[PDB]
């Protein structure tokens, strides 16, 4: 999830950080 995750932790957003 980013929308509740990336949010937060844009920077280490998995999604797109990893």
């Amino acid at each position: 999830v980013a929308r509740g995750w990336g949010r937060k932790c844009p920077l280490f957003g998995k999604n797109k950080s990893r």
